[PDB]
């Protein structure tokens, strides 16, 4: 099945995924100079007070920190966005060597990692049916960099211990993902895609131009997780991203000058 080895890697995936090679695929290079500035884009709204963590997840690629979406209570609206997003999960993709990692790519320039906030269009009642819609889905995209460590993950990093293998969850309730921030909420935006299969071109990208700072000890952990299961031998999960697909007919939008 798909992965992000040599035989099952992103080079692999448009064979059971053809929508791979489509029209609208994740992530991309931004090229800072080429992205027009938008005075029509509104502010971001993010409105996490009432967030309400559930557990987390080690799902063999990444590990999902999942949020109770029943109600209006995480919530993305603004910018782009025509109506109301609701967080659903957040994740990772984060690399073996600090020079690597993110997606998304800055003037080529790559992140340690990079963090998805991802969330659904109420519109259409649930997430399963959000991902039958070009505009069903809204990913707040956050760069982290390797300096200080942010003390809003640290609950997240000393939680992984507890699901090292694909197939184990934890209880991680009363989490806040406001601390998972940066300062400015400025950022790029496009269309594009799910970046691992089913690949699905739902996504308005939201990618903030301000990383967050982590530890060098904080992304460590991330790659002592395993991508097998329990009792398998062990491929430690390191290099879960796919890298920079053509853009095509696309222009990228900057909600700052
Ligand atoms: C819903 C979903 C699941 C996995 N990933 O990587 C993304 S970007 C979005
Ligand atoms: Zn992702």
């Amino acid at each position: 099945h798909w992965g992000y080895g040599k035989h099952n890697g992103p080079e692999h995936w448009h064979k059971d995924f053809p929508i791979a090679k489509g029209e609208r695929q994740s992530p991309v290079d931004i090229d800072t100079h080429t992205a027009k500035y938008d005075p029509s884009l509104k502010p971001l709204s993010v409105s996490y007070d009432q967030a309400t963590s559930l557990r987390i997840l080690n799902n063999g690629h990444a590990f999902n920190v999942e949020f109770d979406d029943s109600q209006d209570k995480a919530v993305l609206k603004g910018g782009p966005l025509d109506g109301t997003y609701r967080l659903i999960q957040f994740h990772f993709h984060w690399g073996s060597l600090d020079g690597q990692g993110s997606e998304h790519t800055v003037d080529k320039k790559k992140y340690a990692a990079e963090l998805h906030l991802v969330h659904w269009n109420t519109k259409y009642g649930d997430f399963g049916k959000a991902v039958q819609q070009p505009d069903g889905l809204a990913v707040l995209g956050i760069f982290l960099k390797v300096g200080s460590a942010k003390p809003g993950l640290q609950k997240v990093v000393d939680v992984l211990d507890s699901i090292k293998t694909k197939g184990k969850s934890a209880d991680f309730t009363n989490f806040d993902p406001r601390g998972l921030l940066p300062e400015s909420l400025d950022y790029w935006t496009y269309p594009g895609s799910l970046t691992t299969p089913p690949l699905l071109e739902c996504v308005t990208w939201i990618v903030l131009k301000e990383p967050i700072s982590v530890s060098s000890e904080q992304v460590l952990k991330f790659r002592k997780l395993n991508f097998n299961g329990e009792g398998e031998p062990e491929e430690l999960m390191v290099d879960n991203w796919r890298p920079a697909q053509p853009l095509k007919n696309r222009q990228i939008k900057a909600s700052f000058k």
